[PDB]
């Protein structure tokens, strides 16, 4: 059989939300994608042997109508920052707090994603990010949309978090 999952990719503009999404759906790094495009994209993958239809909202900086739909009904959220942009890391909590204010339950599947791991000019270190993730009770995954490192882990881990929540 199959299962469908509604995922929402959030975070500051310029962190690589579109690049991560396009790696997952098209299997390559697209380095120029209009920063203002906010849209949903469907992709079928196989996760732990199960056909999984992912319905992914890639959010822009600006806020489209779909955004409220997917905030309301979204089953899991990728909180994305870039490891070379401290401001994007500091923005994470605003997004997490808003998701929590919208939802009824406090147990909302989320993964913290630190993107652009290929760049040498790091300003947020993995210890800082793991400490934030631990304070939220969620996984931290380091990614490079450019090389694909960690990208599949980030999305598949989020699906696994959703599955755990659905079992309750
Ligand atoms: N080096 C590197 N550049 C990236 C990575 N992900 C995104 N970019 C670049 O970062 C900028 C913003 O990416 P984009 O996908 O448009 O971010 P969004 O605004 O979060 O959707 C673009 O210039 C991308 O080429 C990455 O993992 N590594
Ligand atoms: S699914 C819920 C998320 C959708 N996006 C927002 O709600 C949003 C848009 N802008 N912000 C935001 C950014 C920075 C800030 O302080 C510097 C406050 C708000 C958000 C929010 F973070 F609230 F989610
Ligand atoms: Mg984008």
């Amino acid at each position: 059989g199959m299962t469908e999952y509604k995922l929402v990719v959030v975070g500051a503009g310029g962190v690589g939300k579109s690049a991560l999404t396009i790696q997952l759906i098209q299997n390559h790094f697209v380095d120029e994608y209009d920063p203002t495009i906010e849209d949903s994209y469907r992709k079928q993958v196989v996760i732990d042997g199960e056909t999984s239809l992912l319905d992914i909202l890639d959010t822009a900086g600006e806020y489209s109508a779909m955004r409220d739909q997917y905030c309301r009904t979204g089953e899991g959220f990728l909180l994305v920052f870039a490891i070379n942009n401290t401001k994007s890391f500091e923005d994470i909590h605003h997004y997490r707090e808003q998701i929590k204010r919208v939802k009824d339950s406090e147990d909302v599947p989320m993964v913290l994603v630190g993107n652009k791991s290929d760049l040498p000019s790091r300003t947020v270190d993995t210890k800082q990010a793991q400490d934030l993730a631990r304070s939220y009770g969620i996984p931290f995954i380091e990614t490079s949309a450019k090389t694909r490192q960690g990208v599949d882990d980030a999305f598949y881990t989020l699906v696994r978090e959703i599955r755990k929540h659905k079992e309750k």
